[PDB]
């Protein structure tokens, strides 16, 4: 209570009309703290894109289509998600299987600070990020109260004390743009929470603006490669003799983060300046090894908003979280391929007293060789250890808490020998023969799953223009990275003969680290490609430039179905011959802009 309770002070004080203890609140593993009314924020669904939609007619009925407008971010979704996911405790760790986490922690920070040193990062670098991604936030930056407000919780943060980083778990309250963006107390609360995220940035930020978890620092990492880098990689791991590929999905990362594994993540502050240090080590103590949480409840009576804690589980939308999960990651994956080679055994799980020597010597010796076998982004895993024992290797992923997600804890794994098979980040990958021989390794999803997500929209009351100008992000995105499903480069097609030629993409298709958005553009598509599977593309000695899409790649007919193609239907040969009058009619609706016939 000594660390959390300044925070709870000034909640409780602002809010002393309403703030009571609920006796019903549904807590079981985080300590609830109490209550106040609050406006309920959220939706219960997405807003469609009216003009993919339109574009996309045979996706109407289907059903993956459907559910990914089906969010709910309302205080009965935020209580869903709650209850199902983040009310758990993980288990404590086996006092062998924490040795080996803290000597392998020390060895791989070490490991990932040999050329690189921690720093500060600033004002002025988070100010150039917000207004590069540019709103709220660029107000907010522009402020010099903010930097004010900021300054004195730093100086709090420096005496081992915190009053404002809360973080949240609402995601995008707003119902309709700019909903609170001239409310009451909303310029203080965002304030606080980007204040927050700037003091987090200014001690951790270092991790991912300096590519801590590079592919050529990490040799696991694949930080600043792109989706189009990534089917590469796996290509490449594919070539290193051993075992098959295996790419275990563990259940709920986030919260199987340990105390005992935030405390080997804290080790990274052994290598920092004495400022930077104590602004760090003020971030781990005060919001990763303790935090303070608003959640929203639906209540008889109406909403609350219910003030929670606790000491572990990866924290709601931070900085750290990428390259943090992604060290966790490494080093536990490291463990399970020691484990696989009979380098810890069941009763070195069990021993305190286990022989440090052996971990050690196994790590100077084998452990660079043994990172250069994954590819690890996150909570997002490929490993190909030495051989095949590592499928039977369970006893410590188990008990370091990542146990992986629908399957009995002690099955075996089930490895891939066909790299293009290996799930990634979402995605699987093919090798592509293009028209001239030459090959291309291309990022693939079931076809639903994209055309689903581009068909929701930034969200109510936004303009037919912004509406017109995401779909178009979408579609372009498309022609980047999926030009290779039928579909989707007929419907990509569409959309761009839909939308005006010099309107810009707006938002963001995605908010995914490995997405370049080198789509978000008005220049041609076809020299956009150019440049990034020809020109920028590592893996491509010939740079001969294509000059048209039909020489532009497809996946094969059977492949292109396999993952959700509708090629072959009647309704998908309806949409294709019909497709320039829903073109025609969302050309209409627009007016009198400047269009170009891509079909
Ligand atoms: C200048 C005043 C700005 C008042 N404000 C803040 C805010 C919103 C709702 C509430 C709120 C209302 C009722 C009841 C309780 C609370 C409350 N209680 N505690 N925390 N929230 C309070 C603060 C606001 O208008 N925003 C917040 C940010 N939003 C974003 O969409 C987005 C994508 C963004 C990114 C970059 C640049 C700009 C925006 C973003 C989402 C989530 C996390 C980070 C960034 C919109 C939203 O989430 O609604 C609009
Ligand atoms: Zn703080
Ligand atoms: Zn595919």
């Amino acid at each position: 209570m000594d660390v959390i309770g300044e925070r709870i002070k000034r909640i409780k004080e602002e809010h002393n009309s309403t703030w009571h203890y609920d006796d019903e609140n549904p807590y079981k593993t985080w300590a609830y703290h109490g209550s106040y009314e609050v406006k309920a924020t959220g939706s219960a669904s997405s807003m469609i894109n009216g003009v993919v939609k339109l574009l996309t007619k045979p996706w109407d009925v289907v059903p993956m289509v459907t559910q990914m407008a089906m969010t709910d971010t309302t205080p009965f979704g935020q209580q869903r998600v709650f209850k199902e996911k983040v009310d758990t405790r993980t288990p404590r760790p086996l006092p062998g299987t924490r040795k080996v986490m803290e000597i392998t922690a020390e060895w791989l920070w070490r490991t990932l600070g040999r050329n690189k040193r921690p720093r500060l990062c600033t004002r002025e670098e988070f100010t150039k990020k917000v207004r590069t991604n540019a709103d709220s936030a660029k107000a907010a930056v522009e402020d010099e109260e903010f930097w004010k407000l900021v300054d004195r919780e730093r100086e709090l943060h420096k005496l081992g004390k915190c009053g404002s980083c809360v973080y949240n778990m609402m995601g995008k309250r707003e119902k309709k743009l700019g909903e609170f963006g001239k409310a009451k107390g909303s310029r203080a609360i965002w304030y606080m929470w980007l204040g927050v995220r700037y003091l987090e940035f200014e001690a951790l930020g270092f991790l991912n603006e300096d590519h801590w978890f590079s592919r050529e620092n990490s040799y696991s990492g694949v930080e600043g490669e792109g989706l189009h880098k990534l089917g590469y990689i796996l290509r490449d791991i594919s070539k290193i003799p051993g075992g098959a590929m295996y790419a275990d999905d563990t259940a709920g990362w986030d919260t199987r983060i340990t105390e005992d594994d935030l405390h080997n993540e804290e080790k990274i502050i052994q290598q920092m300046d004495p400022e930077h240090r104590q602004l760090a080590n003020a971030i781990f103590k005060l919001t990763y090894q303790n935090k303070v949480v608003k959640v929203q409840r639906p209540t008889p009576t109406g909403t609350v908003m219910d003030i929670i804690s606790r000491k572990d589980q990866r924290g709601s939308g931070q900085v750290g979280t990428y390259g943090l999960n992604t060290f966790t990651n490494m080093e536990a994956q490291l463990v399970r391929q020691m484990e696989g080679e009979g380098v810890l055994t069941k009763a070195d799980l069990e021993n305190p007293h286990l022989l440090e020597k052996k971990i050690t010597q196994w790590l100077e010796t084998k452990g660079v060789e043994r990172l250069k076998r994954m590819a690890i982004s996150g909570d997002d895993c490929v490993v190909k250890p030495i051989d095949d024992r590592f499928a039977n290797a369970l006893l410590a992923l188990n008990d370091m808490g990542k146990v992986r997600k629908d399957i009995p804890q002690w099955q075996p794994s089930k490895g891939w020998h066909d790299w293009q098979q290996v799930p990634f980040c979402s995605h699987h990958f093919h090798e592509l023969i293009m028209k001239d021989g030459r090959k291309l390794v291309v990022p693939c999803r079931p076809q639903d799953e994209l055309i689903g997500r581009a068909r929701i929209s930034q969200g109510a009351g936004w303009s037919l223009r912004e509406t017109a100008c995401l779909g178009k992000a979408y579609a372009q995105m498309w022609s980047l990275m999926y030009f290779h499903r039928r579909d989707l480069r007929l419907a990509s097609n569409a959309i761009c003969s839909a939308v005006p030629v010099h309107w810009v993409p707006t938002s963001r298709t995605t908010w995914s680290i490995h997405a370049h958005h080198q789509w978000m553009t008005t220049e041609d598509m076809l020299t956009v490609w150019n440049r990034v599977w020809i020109e920028e593309n590592p893996w491509m000695e010939d740079k001969t430039p294509v000059t048209t899409w039909e020489n532009v790649p497809y996946l094969g007919k059977r492949e292109d179905q396999w993952c959700g193609s509708l090629i072959g239907l009647t309704s998908r040969a309806t949409w294709a011959q019909n497709i320039p009058t829903a073109i025609q009619q969302v050309r209409s609706l627009i007016g009198n802009e400047e269009f170009l016939d891509y079909m």
